[PDB]
């Protein structure tokens, strides 16, 4: 079978300072998987070097490639895609909304 | 120095079937470099596996990361960016137009 998504991320709202999980799963695909943030590719290495608060979790052999962000910051509000780079397959874009908690 | 572009691609028109070179060079950066095509990241391996007509040319030691396309097809018309993925650096987008002679 051809490469295909088994799970795709969706629009979500997360609180400032919490952890975000943007899910992605691919079937019949053994190549590079990575995430883009407003069109900027973050890279394929699982700990995402250069992005101290981002990493990819999940068993890559089983096809899971979830993007995690912790702690979430205001600058994380963006449109994210999961991409199978070698097959040209792109997920639906997922908008991450960051809400600031108000306290007193 | 901080990572910075030494050369960036620009808009270009290429005749259908010819070879295109979109130039990119980075200074003070040894991490991952890759190209996006209309926002689709092509990957970092210099042979660009999965893309039979694309490859990245140049020695990454010198910091040159030119995207090559041969032969150019209509499906290659797109906006291209060279990106230093670990630094968050993006080049100016470069539009590749393909010209088809008519006869
Ligand atoms: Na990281
Ligand atoms: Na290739």
């Amino acid at each position: 079978a051809d490469p295909h998504f088994l799970q795709q991320p969706e629009d979500m709202v997360v609180l400032l300072g919490e952890e975000a999980r943007l899910p992605c799963a691919l079937g019949a695909y053994r190549g590079l998987v990575q995430w883009t943030k407003d069109g900027l590719a973050l890279g394929g290495e699982r700990d995402l070097p250069g992005w101290s608060r981002y990493w990819i979790s999940g068993n890559s052999a089983s096809g899971q490639h979830d993007l995690h962000i912790k702690p979430v910051e205001l600058e994380d509000e963006a449109s994210y895609e999961c991409q199978a780079s070698q097959a040209g397959l792109r997920s639906r874009p997922a908008q991450l909304h960051v809400m600031v908690p108000h306290h007193h």
